[PDB]
């Protein structure tokens, strides 16, 4: 476990997403971590298709929501292991409406075998995320509307209702804190991203950690 570990810095994160006035934010999450997974897996960083999700995925509602874990097992299951590339397969929930489910006219992007669900310890957490990458995990975000930046000392731990990647941490700072890609632009947060202390289980950030294995 370093002092510190941010995967952007190694290029294993692509670009913050826009997923508009639909609620596919469990899908981001997955996708945003098999990204980095794949990419781990020797492979370039290759953009994959949250559509894919949000369209094909029938064990999660879209974009009324959805669960990360049901949407790893549903691609090993259901599709064969294939995520689509976004270039195949764009998103096109911006408006709230998810169209239906295309079958064919895509490229496979990555593939996966499965996921493991991470002990909710935040100090486990990022021993995990330290070695094998970005991990999805579930935070409340009832009070993240209001987030300009800086390391958010104080979040409502209430109820989970969001989906977002953690992609690393910083043990030397004056204060611990997560670095989390969010899925709202980068017009919000520091550039899409948000920081929030560490160690304290901020937004129930331990709560609901899992990822995707490459194989």
């Amino acid at each position: 476990a370093p002092a510190a570990v941010d995967w952007r810095a190694r290029g294993a994160v692509t670009a913050v997403k826009d997923q508009g006035q639909c609620g596919s934010c469990w899908a981001f999450s997955a996708i945003g971590n098999v990204e980095c997974q794949w990419f781990l897996a020797g492979h370039p960083l290759t953009n994959l298709s949250e559509q894919m999700l949000v369209s094909c995925d029938k064990t999660d509602s879209g974009c009324s929501g959805g669960l990360m874990n049901n949407a790893f097992e549903w691609i090993v299951q259901e599709n064969n292991g294939a995520v689509y590339t976004e270039d195949s397969y764009p998103y096109a929930s911006g408006e709230g409406i998810s169209p239906p489910c295309t079958t064919s006219g895509h490229t496979v992007g990555a593939t996966i075998t499965g996921h493991v669900e991470l002990p909710q310890d935040e100090a486990q957490i990022a021993a995990w995320l330290a070695v094998n990458g970005p991990v999805a995990v579930a935070v409340d975000a009832s009070s993240w509307m209001t987030y300009t930046g800086g390391v958010m000392t104080s979040c409502v731990s209430e109820q989970l209702d969001h989906g977002v990647l953690l992609v690393g941490y910083n043990d030397s700072a004056a204060v611990p804190y997560w670095i989390i890609k969010n899925s709202w632009t980068t017009q919000w947060g520091e550039e899409g991203y948000i920081r929030i202390a560490k160690g304290s289980n901020q937004c129930l950030v331990k709560e609901e950690a899992s990822s995707a294995v490459v194989g």
